[PDB]
């Protein structure tokens, strides 16, 4: 059972941001 919270979309977007971020801070 998947917990449909909606936040999973943000998770995957942030995961995408993590892939886009190929530079350090």
């Amino acid at each position: 059972f998947e917990t449909l919270r909606g936040d999973e979309r943000i998770l995957s977007i942030l995961r995408h941001q993590n892939l886009l971020k190929e530079l350090q801070d």
